[PDB]
């Protein structure tokens, strides 16, 4: 009983059938979902211990930011339509917290054109239907789960993260802390 049910995770109360195996959320407005990626790379070092044939999908929310945070998550399935999320987002994270550049839907845009995906193919991109069906797909499972929160893992639609009951004095063993239940979690 080294990893407890409402310690290091709670169990949902209604269980989501056919969801992903490991399912993240996060917002380019959200300040620990910041420091999650940029300084403590949970996303990576999560992936690193997952057993193979484990999927991992990372989706982005509506309910921070009002107007640009909605143009955020439409902007993020342009980003998994192309395969390019491992160029915008750090630039993305960047202009909304750090310099606080990114202020209309044009400025999002300037972060894909600068990491060099062509002006018209993101335009393409972001007018299309497979990009109306991501942002669904996005809205749909965070309606799944209630959620009201981020950051927020969750594990084949049954188990959620609970980073509060881990010890944050050294940054490396919180992540393993976080990776290493998140494991746990996906043999179960
Ligand atoms: C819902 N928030 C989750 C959470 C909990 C603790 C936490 O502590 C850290 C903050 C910054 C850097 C390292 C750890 C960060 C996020």
């Amino acid at each position: 009983a080294q990893y407890e049910d409402g310690k290091q995770y709670t169990t949902l109360e209604k269980p989501v059938a056919g969801a992903p195996q490991v399912l993240e959320f996060f917002s380019f407005f959200c300040p620990h979902c910041y420091q999650f990626e940029e300084v403590l790379h949970i996303s990576d070092n999560v992936k690193k211990k997952l057993p193979e044939g484990v999927k991992m999908t990372k989706y982005h929310v509506n309910f921070m930011g009002g107007d640009l945070g909605k143009d955020l998550t439409q902007a993020w399935a342009v980003a998994m339509a192309l395969g390019v999320e491992d160029k915008v987002t750090v630039p993305l994270f960047e202009g909304v917290q750090k310099t606080q550049t990114i202020r209309s839907a044009s400025d999002i845009r300037d972060v894909f054109i600068n990491a060099g995906i062509k002006g018209e193919e993101y335009d393409a991109a972001w007018n299309s239907f497979v990009v109306k069906s991501l942002v669904a797909q996005q809205e749909k499972a965070a309606a799944d789960v209630q959620l009201r929160g981020v950051p927020a893992m969750f594990v084949n639609g049954k188990y959620q993260l609970n980073p509060q009951g881990m010890d944050t004095s050294n940054m490396d063993v919180f992540v393993q802390q976080y990776a290493d239940t998140v494991k746990y979690l996906s043999e179960k």
